């Protein structure tokens, strides 16, 4: 009975637990390598955000909404996906935007958002995993 609420799809990372031979074998080295690989990539948004660089802050983006749709972790990929967009100058009504700075703002809003379910989302997988 495992509630993550919005924070997972129960199909993607349910198939993932069927996966385990109860002392989840597989699951948690998969969950402990998003993690890490998650603070990595977050790093690099914050050098690309001091640096304003819309390009880089788009492939970071992209790669980690990839990473996070695989486990089925849908509220940090949906952040993902917000800061591809701005990234490229499209808003999430899909139309052009410019303007850098107001993308670079976006993206801030976007990353920090991202950061906040990521740490959220690690508690209740360290209490799912002891248990």
């Amino acid at each position: 009975m495992p509630d993550f609420g919005d924070h997972v799809d129960t199909s993607i990372f349910g198939q993932i637990l069927e996966m385990d031979e109860d002392d989840h074998d597989f699951s948690a080295p998969l969950v402990l390598n998003f993690f890490e690989q998650a603070e990595e990539t977050f790093q690099k948004m914050e050098t690309a955000l001091n640096n304003k660089d819309l390009p880089e802050l788009s492939k970071l983006g992209h790669f980690l909404k990839g990473s996070s749709a695989t486990l089925g972790f849908t509220k940090i990929r949906d952040s993902c996906q917000l800061i591809q967009q701005y990234g490229h100058g499209l808003n999430v009504d899909g139309s052009s935007e410019p303007d850098e700075g107001v993308c670079l703002k976006k993206i801030a809003e976007a990353l920090a958002s991202a950061r906040v379910d990521t740490v959220a989302l690690h508690k209740m997988m360290r209490e799912f995993f002891e248990y």
